[PDB]
């Protein structure tokens, strides 16, 4: 149906393959930040000198779905009301209802320079494996090539793989918001493009992924609280 199709297949199954597995038990990640139920962890991995740092984290939300989760994460018309890193944004290409290629800068993080990003955002429910497990909803946002791609001298051009992972479990009458939990696994691969001194890249991502973590999933509970639930 368009021409990513193979590729996002591939995206989506690698992380349903990869990215699910718990960290819990595994000293290869370091829990970096704990909050609560927000517990961040990373690898500590550079290539050429730059820092790579796989990222993942997992949280348990109270009173919110999945698809409600993946929603507000993927509409870009909603994306002011909850990041506070970005500086520019342009739709690129639309090329289904539920996948579109984006351009965004990031504020500078001195003294490194700016960056861009060209990523595809795709948004999938991926239906439960054996029928006794959770279905998921996925946004997985990965980096492209694309004609369309601005000149922007100020930034340097970093590649990422992001997924938003979401499980939701539940317990002639509706369920309450009450009795619903979202589990939610974050997976962050985010590659510079270029220098950046490494203390400097671990400190903000230190800081940075658990303030958008708890911000965003506090978005959502905020501006569901008193409507239907969307499973
Ligand atoms: O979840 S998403 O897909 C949401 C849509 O935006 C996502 C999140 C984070 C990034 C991103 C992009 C650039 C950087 C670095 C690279 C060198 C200089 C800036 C970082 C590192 C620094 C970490 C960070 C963590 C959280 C928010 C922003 N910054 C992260 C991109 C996309």
């Amino acid at each position: 149906t368009h021409r990513f199709v193979q590729k996002v297949e591939e995206m989506v199954q690698n992380h349903m393959t990869y990215s699910l597995q718990d960290v819990g038990g595994d000293a290869n990640w370091q829990l970096v930040v704990e909050e609560g139920e927000m517990k961040v962890y990373r690898r500590e991995v550079e290539e050429n000198g730059i820092v790579l740092d796989p990222l993942k984290a997992t949280h348990a939300v109270k009173g919110v779905t999945g698809h409600e989760v993946c929603n507000y994460f993927w509409n870009v018309d909603v994306r002011n009301d909850w990041e506070t890193t970005i500086e520019n944004f342009h739709v690129v290409e639309t090329l289904a209802d539920n996948a579109i290629i984006i351009y965004q800068t990031h504020k500078r993080v001195w003294p490194a320079s700016q960056r861009d990003v060209l990523y595809l955002s795709v948004i999938r429910k991926i239906p439960a494996l054996t029928e006794n497990d959770p279905e998921t909803w996925i946004v997985c946002n990965f980096s492209v090539d694309h004609d369309s791609a601005p000149l922007n001298n100020r930034c340097v051009r970093a590649k990422i793989n992001v997924a938003m992972i979401c499980q939701t479990l539940v317990s002639n009458q509706e369920i309450s918001r009450d009795n619903i939990l979202c589990k939610i696994t974050y997976v962050a691969n985010v590659n510079p493009g270029g220098w950046a001194p490494a203390s400097v890249l671990r400190a903000v991502a230190k800081r940075e992924y658990p303030k958008f973590l708890k911000r965003f999933t506090s978005y959502v509970q905020e501006k569901t609280a008193g409507k239907p639930i969307l499973f």
